[PDB]
């Protein structure tokens, strides 16, 4: 049983994980590799503050609403393991700002002591009149991906950096199970008018003393297209620009000064902290995300495909469900293949 | 008027400064100078974290109660100021562990967001099954120090390296007023039996993913005998040592090991955090703040003394409530002498 992962994401590394870990035993010709054309730190993962949270509407699929949870539930388990930093995952609590009074999200019991903000909290944020607070996690990509790296590395998964041109390619090359962790290059492989891309625009700056997240919203600007404010390991993620159809990557001057005086209107201690570094990625936006097989027709034999890409903007925040029902997919081919 | 100020630790230059911007206008010869043996960063608010907490139970002078809501009111009011990186001021959630049920504080309402900590919260806590949760605030002694002083240097409040052996002396040079503000050696110059050291040690370590605060207490040893975690601006702060009667300034190895297994303990994420360095400082404490006038018996007339000295382990939580009250008699002094 041969197995290509395509995609070294935090989509593609945990699924490749996942996948090994409840299948290393019950199928011994077992080669899992990896094929990408970027890797850390040069995917979307990377460019990702880590937060975890969801959309504000509910996820047109009540089973994304799972595996966000299933996701929190771990991280929040090993968040005082001695093995976090490694990981990037830490505690923190901030608020959600808003200029109307919106209901309480789906997610509010997955997340630790939400509640509502008081007035006197509402009055260090003048342009803003509604919010929450809440405890969450953050998961950095950076740290994240490099420590799924290594763990598949001691599980023997080879790593190849190469584009893959189409899915018969690496099923002539001898694949069985195909697992599709592209992101929003995805369409490459198979046209899907439902992907487009999310363009983002993210700075990070020194601004140590920030020790809360704060995001805005606005429904008629979109979602994450509002100043946020979220504080990492080392620095601090600006942020606020969400353009659907933009394929750019590259820095943007408007989008700069956009993210820049919205941040700093909504703290005014970010005027004097320096910035470090700017990032550009690109979310992979669908309604749903494909999580899903496919036998595919490729020659005589017929291929199994597994796709799992289509994450937007919560890959983090979704990743860990996302992997394991990737896996619970992998069973039933087994089971199939009279294997199992 | 020739006014002195005996102390620059965070009681003696903010009263300097609130006694300067209420009376250098009304008062014309108002020639205000600061005599210390150390400055910062050799004082005792150096050492200290910079926490806005009172103690658990009520302070025994319900005054002192008010003056911590001034000092909280006043910072809360330039937390979001672009100068708020020059006092060392940011916003701060974190918890309050404790084994067992007991009564809420009286700063329940001043703090923002006070609550009590959910079952899955408590969870990551395995020792203690009882706690708070709220947001509060850190000034960090030496920014704000250097800040006062900044402060009081462009208003031509000259500074002077001088260790005082007795009013007397002072009141020998020609001062008017003399403002005690000495802190934990406040004996030396009047004997107080009600005044002795709270030797207090703390590690500073670099564990930058640490955003809250986590404070830990038992009624057997003694309130900051536990261990507690205090993320700073470059640095995270390790305690828990509150010795009663100890004069040693020196960084003990038993102490030491205390703060580390405490804290690491409570959080095993700090196994892998660099230390920075370690302080040793003595808490003033007092069974109740000695803010006072006190007209005493040198030379043929009276030279009046205004004490500001005991604040214990709430010093920077108090500091504010007492400049502005030490202010107040500093103006009753000018409406006896018919100044006003
Ligand atoms: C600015 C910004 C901020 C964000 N913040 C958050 C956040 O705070 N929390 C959160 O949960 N999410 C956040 N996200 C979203 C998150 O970054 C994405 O949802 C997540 O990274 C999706 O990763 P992925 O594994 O699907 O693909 P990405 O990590 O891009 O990885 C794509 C992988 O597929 C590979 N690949 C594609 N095509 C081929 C090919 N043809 N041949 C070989 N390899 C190929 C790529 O090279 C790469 O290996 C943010 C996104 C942006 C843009
Ligand atoms: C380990 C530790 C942690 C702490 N953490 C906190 C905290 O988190 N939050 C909080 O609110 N408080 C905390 N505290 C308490 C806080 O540090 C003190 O309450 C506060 O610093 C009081 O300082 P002060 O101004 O009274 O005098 P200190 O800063 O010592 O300054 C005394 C000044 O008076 C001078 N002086 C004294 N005698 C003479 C003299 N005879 N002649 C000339 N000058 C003299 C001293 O040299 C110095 O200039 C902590 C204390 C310790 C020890
Ligand atoms: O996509 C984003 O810009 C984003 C901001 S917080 C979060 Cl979770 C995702
Ligand atoms: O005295 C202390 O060690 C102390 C810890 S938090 C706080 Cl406020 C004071």
């Amino acid at each position: 049983m041969r197995v290509v992962v395509i995609g070294a994401g935090v989509i593609g590394l945990s699924t490749a994980l996942c996948i090994h870990e409840r299948y290393h035993s019950v199928l011994q010709p077992l080669d899992i590799k990896v094929y990408a054309d970027r890797f850390t730190p040069l995917t979307t993962t990377d460019v990702a503050a880590g937060l975890w949270q969801p959309y504000l509407s509910d996820p047109n699929n009540p089973q994304e609403a799972d595996w966000s949870q299933q996701t929190f539930d771990y991280l929040l388990s090993h968040v005082h393991s001695p093995n976090a930093e490694n990981l990037g995952l830490f505690l923190i609590s901030g608020y959600n700002l808003f200029h109307e009074a919106i209901p309480d999200p789906s997610w509010k019991d997955t997340v630790l002591g939400f509640r509502k903000l008081t007035p006197r909290e509402l009055d260090m944020f003048p342009d803003y009149g509604y919010g929450w607070f809440h405890t969450s996690l953050i998961l950095e990509g950076k740290n994240y991906l490099q420590w799924l790296t290594e763990r598949l590395t001691e599980r023997g998964v080879k790593f190849f950096q190469r584009k893959v041109e189409s899915f018969e390619e690496v099923a002539r090359e001898g694949a069985d199970v195909i697992v599709n962790c592209t992101g929003v290059w995805a369409g490459a492989l198979q046209r899907d008018p439902l992907l487009q891309p999310g363009r983002g625009q993210i700075m990070k700056v020194d601004a140590p003393w920030m020790k809360h997240f704060i995001l805005t919203h606005d429904p008629e600007r979109g979602i994450y297209n509002s100043p946020y404010i979220i504080p990492g390991t080392q620095t601090v993620t600006l942020g606020g620009i969400f353009q659907l159809g933009n394929w750019s990557e590259l820095n943007n001057i408007q989008d700069h000064n956009t993210i820049w005086e919205g941040c700093c209107r909504l703290e005014p201690t970010l005027k004097n902290a320096r910035i470090i570094g700017e990032r550009t990625g690109f979310r992979p936006v669908r309604p749903q995300i494909r999580l899903e097989r496919e036998q595919l027709r490729t020659g005589p034999s017929n291929t199994e495909v597994i796709h799992n890409y289509g994450h937007g903007g919560y890959g983090l925040t979704i990743h860990w469900g996302c992997a394991l029902e990737a896996a619970k997919l992998f069973g039933r081919i087994l089971e199939e293949k009279k294997l199992s």
